[PDB]
């Protein structure tokens, strides 16, 4: 389907993010055959929509529930929207969506971290109240991404196994709107920005609208006419450019337009000036070497779990300003699309991450990973469909410079390129215009990994110190330079380190520098970065992780995963300090020389 | 002025309360001088709406600013509003707020807990967008309720002060929106709902048509018709009902309808039949004596400050129906109203407070606390002004049951039942259905207090044990006890223990039971409950605090207040365990019965 972000000018959106809706749990299964969706759900109670469900109740039986639970929430129609077309869009249910609207069934979606939108005009009359009903799943299995194992006991319970560290948080995580358009309406837009070295730049687009003749805009910030364009096909309009940069992130707004013999429909699209590029060992961004600092983030928060909130990202945005983090990660899930807005806007570099995790067995189970058991073919069109959605939602975000494809899968087994192969030859066209990665686990090294040539940039997970060699600085350093120059003689690739930290526990101080104590991830952070200076082919480190979150229950997850810089309520660490003289004390975008 | 909240049938809002607005400080006043509502904000940055502006950025000077910030934001009014009346109305503006549409002021308003709204109809044409300019100011004077003091240093630095524990949160803590009514509209509704002994019921209604005959219909739970009205006011139709009890909150809809010769509007109110009176020494909910459990809340959290929040409110109402909390108390400001409709729905009693606390100068100041200089007939206005909003605000809600008047004001000047007696008189004027009261501070005890015959119902803050026989819990008992039956046999009211509580640190234990420790908080809190079984005039058991939240920095507070039961990301101490078997374990809502 065409995926574009819903706006106002002759659009108009309602949303239906009032916090409170209508929740009930299907522990009994009878939902869909007791067609719960006509009439208003028994023994209900109120939810905050958008957020998890899991956390919001402080009960232990609904945290740890694992299959179908009911929203539901009633809302009048804007007047003004007779003869209109009506949308219904979810920027995110997690895992699976099944809505109704009174009693009609509309939707369905699996795939929790992107949207979708319905037309339901027709079932729809305006100045009227109607009921919305959804279905949420949160079921994982093999076919799902990612990947998950559901056990059912003799008791007939189920309960939820994954192959990841984050907590499976589920429920409306995101915005839900009704929005409107023309019935000339543009529902599809594409771009592609060429810059040169560096006088001046092209911008091709292409879009489809549905009736209408096409005109397009380009203006600047000040809302002046820099360029247009006319036709739906391809313009490629050239100017003397403010570039987007990492620094200022600055922005046009093409504007483009739809009209029909009656109606007209206009739609203001943000657009960021700029080129990504792999040439030999370095990244380039419009034509320069860069160089990654920031964080593997996660959608985690004290009681709404990865629901969105905007306090939240304000200050969110305010520590990684404060620290250096010139880029960051959407580690292992779509992020919010607001937060890739904020990104464009501020110059914030972003790799992009897949919901792609779990493809790994060694840490009643399969013996073969690439089998009929296990992952499959539908596994294989689940992960191009994960793929496809999110380029159709992000191609259009100038902050999004990677596309990665999975994070950390085994490619030890025999099918593991034969799996990957596909994948990352449909990714390149999908979108040529940003090179595409492919996370790389431990213990799939320079002489084991079978699938990191298929890729433009090597992106490592390293925790050499913790894992193994554990408390050991002295050999940690040995161990990972000399991986790291395995991994340089072998591909000659741009090198990103996108995961490397210990687990630390804010206020335990230690005079030893022992594992666990803030010493030791300071010490442990310091080894790691000397590594880093003294290898050229390394172009980027994000620490790992940004903030402690949660996760599923565990003797190596002490309340969660604690290898984060700041606590879960945003306490910095005595790292914190260490990462902020650092990333602070380099000029900007630029790599540390080899010795300084 | 007259106060609604909005609603849906033909009224139709756009909640704008969408967080991003743009920011910027004005530390040398500047604003209103250049008119900074003109044009778009000059060197700005994004904030969340609603919440604290305080704690957003993780800047200290910000945290810490005192004077004028501003708020913008575009916003595009529906097409389908042309030719109907549109209102801008914020929930809340914490102290000062001033409004502009554009150029046109439109709005001014004292008072950060209550709602304000404005006629913006002929300033705004629908189908276009325009420009919000909203200044906040945070400073307090001893005209402003709460009272405080600037203090201006040498360089002309501005610096806040104030009498009261909790922190300065400012800025747009609550909704922001747009909402739209027929040109014949309902302006204001008042409920009085009489009951004989629980067989059948009386309900007044007293309404004002801003243009239209009115016609009232009461419905029930199931939507059927139970009783019918005529005309604008002085119905008093008689009912066989379902009453509104503490624990289940049974609830009626009263439709107001309002025709002209041409328009209609509608409005739905819900209505809780109940009756509050006092008795001799007991509270009388229903004609039946009832015992106050729960909590002195506030609306504190982690990175909004006194911002609202769904998913916290859900998360609140969760550990206090879990913890056995039958009531609370809007402590020290009124709470958003989104509190109040959760409480007339699960059945919660409320004691509802004004913002007047900090009447104290105890613990270059003011040697008289009553006087021209401090708290003077200004002050008396603008307090009398704040019930009024107060009270013109939450009057239909059955959660209500008592008015506050103060926190804890020194009644040992002379001209402090001056200053009270008119407020307590003007108060029972506004609203005869409910008890007034006032909450007493420690050092003005039975024998010392001036004023607490005045009201209805006896509310204590008391620390016997903490501030004054510190860690000696054989004499606190002793002193307890004895104060307790002095306020017994002198006004013989009920006695309700709205503060009692000490800090405790988590995690922090003692074998031998000593202040700070959880241990104490346990022996602490249990000796206060053996003395209230032993008096009979004691009602209510409020504890301090539900969490952990913050204050002005000093040496009394180890980073914020920690007399809370549950941490400030709403983790529990041990002594939860604690109330949650004594307030489960008793019947509901009835006083141990000496009592086990
Ligand atoms: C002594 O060697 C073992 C010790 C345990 C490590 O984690 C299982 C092993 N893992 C690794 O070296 C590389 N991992 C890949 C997966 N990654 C995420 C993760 C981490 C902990 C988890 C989990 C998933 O699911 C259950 O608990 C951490 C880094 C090595
Ligand atoms: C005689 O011993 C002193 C020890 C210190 C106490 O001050 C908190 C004094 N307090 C009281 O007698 C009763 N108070 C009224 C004010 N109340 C809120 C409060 C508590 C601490 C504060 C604050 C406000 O502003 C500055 O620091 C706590 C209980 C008693």
């Amino acid at each position: 389907s065409h995926m574009l972000r819903p706006v106002e000018t002759p659009t108009r959106e309602i949303k239906k993010l009032d916090g409170l809706w209508a929740f009930s749990l299907d522990r009994e299964n009878c939902g869909i055959d007791q067609r719960w969706w006509e009439s208003a759900l028994q023994e209900s109670r109120a939810i905050a929509v958008p957020g998890s469900f899991n956390d919001q109740f402080a009960d232990a039986d609904i945290r740890n529930y694992a299959g179908n639970v009911w929203y539901q929430r009633e809302v009048f129609i804007p007047k003004g929207w007779a003869g209109q077309r009506i949308v219904l869009r979810f920027d995110a249910v997690t895992h699976y969506g099944k809505v109704w609207v009174n009693n009609q069934e509309v939707m369905e979606h699996q795939g929790g971290y992107t949207p979708f939108e319905a037309d339901v005009t027709p079932y729809v009359i305006a100045g009227k109240s109607v009921r919305i009903t959804v279905c949420v799943n949160n079921e994982l299995n093999w076919q799902t991404i990612p990947p998950g194992m559901v056990i059912t006991d003799e008791n007939g319970k189920k309960k939820q196994s994954y192959f990841h560290d984050f907590f499976n948080y589920a429920g409306i995580h995101r915005s839900v709107m009704l929005y409107t358009t023309p019935n000339t309406w543009v529902d599809d837009i594409t771009v592609v920005t060429h810059v040169a070295q560096d006088c001046n730049h092209a911008s091709v687009d292409w879009q489809v609208v549905a009736n209408g003749d096409v005109s397009v805009e380009l203006r600047d910030a000040d809302q002046q006419v820099v360029a247009t364009g006319q036709g739906t096909s391809g313009t490629l309009q050239v100017v003397n450019p403010h570039l987007w940069q990492p620094g200022e992130g600055y922005l046009y707004e093409l504007c483009v337009t739809a009209k029909s013999q009656t109606e007209c429909d206009i739609y203001p699209l943000r657009v960021g000036i700029r080129s990504v590029a792999v040439k030999g060992e370095q990244f380039l961004i419009n034509h320069k070497p860069f160089y990654f600092t920031g964080f593997g983030r996660h959608e985690d928060a004290d009681l709404r779990g990865k629901g969105f909130d905007n306090v939240l990202m304000v200050h969110d945005h305010a520590l990684m300003d404060w620290i250096g983090a010139n880029s960051y990660r959407t580690s292992h899930y779509p992020y919010a699309e607001e937060m890739l807005d904020w990104a464009d806007e501020h110059g914030i570099v972003v790799i992009d991450e897949t919901a792609a995790v779990g493809f790994n067995l060694s840490l009643n189970k399969p013996k073969e990973l690439y089998s009929e058991e296990a992952v499959n073919g539908e596994t294989q069109q689940a992960h191009l469909q994960a793929i496809k959605e999110l380029i159709a939602r992000d191609k259009n975000h100038p902050s999004v410079v990677m596309w990665s494809i999975a994070n950390e899968p085994d490619t030890r087994p025999q099918g593991a390129r034969e799996y990957f192969a596909p994948l990352a030859e449909a990714t390149r066209k999908l979108d040529p215009t940003r090179p595409i990665t492919c996370v790389n686990v431990m213990f799939c090294d320079a002489h084991t990994d079978t699938i990191s040539d298929l890729f433009d940039v090597l992106c490592l997970n390293r925790y050499y110190g913790w894992y193994v060699q554990s408390g050991d600085l002295e050999t940690a350093e040995k161990v990972l330079e000399k991986e790291l120059l395995a991994w340089q003689e072998k591909l000659h690739q741009p090198i990103i380190i996108t995961e490397y930290g210990v687990d630390t526990l804010a206020g335990l101080h230690s005079m030893y520098t022992d594992m666990w104590s803030e010493e030791y991830q300071c010490a442990w952070l310091d080894m790691y970065h000397r590594v880093f200076d003294r290898v050229s082919a390394v172009v980027g480190e994000q620490v790992w992780n940004f903030a402690d979150f949660a996760t599923s229950q565990g003797i190596l997850r002490v309340g969660g995963n604690k290898k984060g810089i700041f606590t879960r309520d945003r306490k910095p660490k005595s790292a914190a300090f260490l990462l902020q003289k650092r990333w602070t004390g380099m000029n900007f975008g630029e790599k540390p020389q080899q010795g300084g």
